[PDB]
């Protein structure tokens, strides 16, 4: 056959380098199929390979490395189904005798040439597809990690391209005590090593010898176990652990039960979530013991303000705590001597942070002040023209203990910095002690926020690249042309469409479910996962805990060209929940990406769109009433098929109500919809109201706007979700994206002195464009103090208590919602901002689900006027006893129910009314025919 042929010492030589290997747009997708544009209509197409070096031209423009001949072919059905985004690529066939194993041990390069054997293009090869086709089924059948057995221990790691893998065993002091070559299984490409039970507690890493296509070199490095279940401090070494060991469990752990049922849809619909962060809970609470502040174990401090506050929220109807990342994140240093927090001396900050020591704040190094004391004194002269609080805090953020933690280092070990001792197994028992305290002592279920859509890093060099060091280019999603790891998620996008990463996800969830007794999972950026993968994971976890609940962010991920995505639209009818942005934006106003004056112009139902305009808005009545349509639809569970009367009087199904061009209603059951008006992401509800409220809306009115906004969630049929501290009017001083804004901007004050509003301009890098609008709105009214915080907590607990009190609020099943739930004050003659929902328990609905009532009315008067309703004239309607008992502290203070059944609501009020049930089920509130 032909010889494919082509600072330098000749032009001739530099000229040859220009025709070399470029990009990575060839895809080896199965054993015998290669997809590559560069080979179309070319008489010579070959896959060259080199075990130990780069496929390169020799001295006189010759490609001498071993090659395999490729013949043109057409894509198979199987290939097009697996990789639809590649189905248009020119296909090429490999001989069916090719030793795939041999080629995958090193570099492979696709090379094309003309009839005379002259080179046109040469590119690197993406091999994830052939890896799955060759090894995945065999590898899926095995179990991974350091697995203690009755016989001893079996280590296993999947590394189908590695040339060598050794198991390195370390002493407690991190000295090498053994290095064992592992045994490669040819069918699966897994490597294993079996030893005795004496390895319990040992530290270990895998020493890899593996080609990495990013560097094009056979790399040698030690990597922690992607299936690690225990770690040394800062995740440097994995550790052999038996999670079933009683020494790693609090007393009574094996009998720990879920306090709230999750079996039926009606059970699930009661879910009322408090989204919390380990430091946000306790970092500021002086009544938590100092050594437990910012720790899992703070939840055991029963006498603390924070724990007593959570206990009261639970008693009032908050049912679930959702924890921001408590798997092992990368972005906090777990070595305490490398960290400085704001409660500590400025001198400590300077010793750990060279950016501070070289900054304008260096003069504070030998002061006697703490960092917090310095930040406090910086407040008085802080402004848009001198944003000095955030200037210092941005430096503090580099070396503090604070991060949301959407930065996965190891998926199946607890985070170490939240433990009192991050070295070894201690964090496991502390984490479980926290879970037990939440369930047993606080009476709430636990949801974990999980982040399988990306890794913290990829490539052969980064400290936190684990998966992409062990099986390069497999676990990350790559650009089809360049082979670069995509970053659409924020970071290093993962590839849950690949079989062994799907397996890693499911195996990880199994540990959190069985070993840590987690009750549900919130999937970060779930739209980057295939629908089929999320559903497969759910099927596997339901075998372990039949009542587990999955939900996540089902936003469009722009991955639909590669697979059917796990989105709001596509998950309809599956029982997987998604956050709904429909009611969220209708009630808050605007959207997450608004900036500048739009933050004020875009009022929501909760901040007086239409009815109480500010000086900048141009919102029309029609627009306001459209937001109310989205809000009503969301209060009915955001169902695709729910029938309502829209702002123009037209009969519309939920899918026909527009949300920014998309069908508004998307769900089959309300348990597929998670409603919210505040979350860790974007501005807090209070900060949104502060951006949007008319100047004449006083402080007490703004507190009621907060409660009215939350009422649309708490009294709706969707699952209810809220940010920790909404009940305390929580502010982040206008910070939109506070993931690294530290204790200062994320403070929640459980001593009830203030809501953390007006503590300095937020981070300039992301909110600087908002400084002008912030300065204009910030000082309109006073900052909330103890009086307003206590009043808001009472409003909040009134709402959750109402939701908890009757199964009519939480019907669960979509057909049941359609049979029972209706709205009044609809159409072109509605009173703007008055939301009136009815829930039938009468004879036409079916059985009485609530023996105390024949029906419920929810009236939310999001308006500065009193409103009168005649819709229930002649009925026996009564204001709920829960609200009557709150007197002038109720959201229903001043509501009048006249003798004739007419109801008058004051401005910015919420009333829950009921038809008392007598001897037999009554007529109720039948849904109107449409
Ligand atoms: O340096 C890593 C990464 O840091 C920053 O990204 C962070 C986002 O700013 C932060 O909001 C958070 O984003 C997650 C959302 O909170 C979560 O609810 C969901 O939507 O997923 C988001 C991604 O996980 O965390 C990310 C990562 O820490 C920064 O913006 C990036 O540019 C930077 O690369
Ligand atoms: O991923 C990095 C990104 O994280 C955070 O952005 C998140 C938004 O905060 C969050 O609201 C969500 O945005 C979605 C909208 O809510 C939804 O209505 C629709 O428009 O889709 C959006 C996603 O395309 O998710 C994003 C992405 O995580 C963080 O705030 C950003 O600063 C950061 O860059
Ligand atoms: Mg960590
Ligand atoms: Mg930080
Ligand atoms: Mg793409
Ligand atoms: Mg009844």
């Amino acid at each position: 056959d032909v010889v494919v042929r082509l600072v330098y010492d000749s032009r001739a030589d530099a000229f040859r380098a220009a025709f070399g290997v470029a990009l990575a747009d060839a895809h080896w997708v199965d054993k015998t199929t290669l997809l590559w544009p560069g080979g179309e209509n070319k008489p010579i197409v070959r896959l060259y390979y080199s075990h130990s070096s780069k496929v390169a031209a020799d001295s006189n423009g010759e490609f001498s490395d071993k090659y395999v001949k490729l013949t043109p072919t057409t894509v198979s059905q199987q290939v097009s189904m697996r990789f639809p985004h590649l189905a248009s690529y020119p296909a090429f066939k490999l001989p069916d005798d090719v030793n795939v194993d041999e080629l995958l041990q090193g570099e492979t390069v696709a090379i094309a040439a003309e009839s005379d054997g002259i080179l046109s293009s040469a590119t690197q090869v993406q091999t994830a597809g052939v890896l799955d086709d060759t090894y995945a089924a065999a590898a899926e059948a095995l179990s991974y990690g350091a697995q203690l057995t009755d016989s001893g221990v079996t280590f296993r790691v999947w590394a189908p391209t590695a040339q060598q893998v050794e198991l390195v065993i370390y002493s407690a002091d991190k000295k090498v005590i053994a290095s064992h070559p592992m045994t490669r299984d040819s069918a699966s490409g897994a490597w294993s090593w079996q030893g005795g039970s004496d390895l319990k507690g040992a530290f270990y890493r895998y020493a890899m010898t593996v080609y990495h296509p990013q560097s094009r070199k056979v790399e040698q490095y030690e990597v922690t176990d992607p299936y690690a279940h225990s770690l040394s401090t800062n995740s440097e070494y994995s550790q052999v652990v038996d999670l079933n060991d009683s020494a790693l469990k609090p007393e009574g752990w094996d009998g720990l039960t879920m306090p709230h049922a999750q079996k039926t849809k009606a059970d699930l619909a009661k879910m009322t979530i408090h989204e919390s962060h380990i430091r946000d809970l306790s970092a500021w609470d002086q009544t938590v013991p100092a050594e437990l502040r910012g720790k899992y174990l703070a939840l055991t401090a029963q006498e603390s303000n924070m724990v007593q506050h959570l206990k009261q929220l639970s008693a009032s109807g908050v049912t679930h705590i959702e924890l921001l990342p408590v798997f092992d994140l990368a972005t906090v240093n777990e070595f305490s001597d490398k960290v400085a927090d704001i409660q500590q001396p400025f001198s400590r900050l300077c010793e750990v942070n060279s950016a501070v020591k070289s900054s304008e704040f260096a003069g504070y190094c030998d002061s006697g002040s703490t960092v917090e004391e310095v930040l406090t004194q910086l407040k008085q002269n802080d402004s848009k023209d001198n944003p000095q609080v955030q200037a210092l805090n941005t430096l503090v953020a580099q070396t503090d203990s604070y991060n949301w933690g959407y930065d996965p280092f190891h998926y199946t070990v607890p985070e170490g910095s939240y433990a009192t001792d991050p070295e070894g197994t201690a964090r496991i028992k502390e984490f479980r002690t926290m879970i037990q305290a939440i369930k047993q002592d606080l009476g709430m279920n636990v949801i974990m926020d999980v982040v399988y859509n990306h890794t913290n890093a990829a490539g052969p060099t980064d400290r936190t690249s684990v998966l992409d060091k062990i099986v390069p280019w497999y676990y990350q999603r790559l650009n089809e042309t360049t082979g670069s790891v995509e970053s659409a998620t924020c970071c290093s996008d993962s590839a849950p469409e690949h079989r062994m990463f799907a397996k890693l996800i499911a195996d990880s969830l199994a540990v959190w479910t069985t070993d840590y007794k987690i009750d549900g999972f919130r999937f970060d950026l779930m739209g980057y996962h295939p629908k089929a993968q999320i559903l497969s994971a759910w099927e596997r976890i339901k075998a372990l805990n039949p009542d587990i609940y999955f939900f996540g962010e089902g936003w469009d991920s722009n991955q639909s060209d590669r697979f059917e995505i796990a989105s709001q639209i596509n998950l309809k009818g599956t029982g997987i929940g998604t956050f709904s942005d429909r009611l969220r934006d209708a009630v808050r106003g605007g959207g997450p990406f608004d900036s500048g004056d739009a933050l004020r112009q875009n009022q929501g139902v909760g901040s007086g769109a239409g009815v109480l305009p500010n000086e900048l808005t141009t919102l029309s009545d029609d627009q306001a009433r459209h937001l109310a349509d989205l809000t009503r639809l969301g209060m009915a569970g955001n169902l695709a098929d729910f029938v309502l009367i829209d702002k123009d009087g037209a009969v519309k199904r939920g899918s026909e109500i527009d949300y920014n061009g998309a069908p508004g209603g998307y769900a089959a059951d309300p348990t597929e919809v998670v409603n919210y008006v505040s979350k860790h992401d974007n501005q807090t509800l209070w900060d949104m109201i502060s951006y949007k409220a008319a100047q004449e809306a006083d402080l007490d009115t703004r507190v009621r706007m907060q409660a009215v906004s939350l009422a649309t969630v708490m009294l709706g049929q969707g699952i209810a979700f809220d940010q920790q501290g909404s009940e305390l009017l929580r502010s982040k001083s206008f910070t939109r994206d506070s993931y690294d804004s530290g204790d200062w901007f994320n403070r929640v004050d459980y001593s009830l002195q203030d809501n953390n509003y007006n503590v300095g301009m937020p981070r300039s890098s992301d909110d600087g464009s908002n400084y002008d609008i912030i300065a204009r709105v910030k000082d309109a009214v006073a900052t909330p103090g103890e009086t307003e915080l206590k009043q808001m907590t009472a409003f909040y607990q009134e709402l959750t208590a109402l939701r908890k009190s009757s199964p009519l609020f939480t019907l669960g099943d979509g057909a049941t919602v359609m049979k029972r739930v209706d709205f009044r004050n609809t159409g072109a003659d509605q009173q703007t901002g008055l939301l009136v929902m009815t829930i039938d328990d009468g004879m036409q609905a079916g059985a009485s689900l609530d023996s105390r009532v024949d029906g419920i009315v929810v009236a939310i008067n999001a308006a500065p006027e009193s409103r009168t309703l005649q819709d229930f004239a002649g009925t026996s309607l009564q204001l709920s006893a829960i609200q009557q008992a709150a007197g002038d502290r109720s959201l229903a203070s001043g509501v009048q129910v006249a003798a004739d059944g007419s109801v008058t609501l004051p401005a910015w009020s919420v009333a829950v009314l009921e038809l008392p049930q007598g001897e037999s089920q009554g007529a109720g509130l039948p849904v109107s025919s449409k």
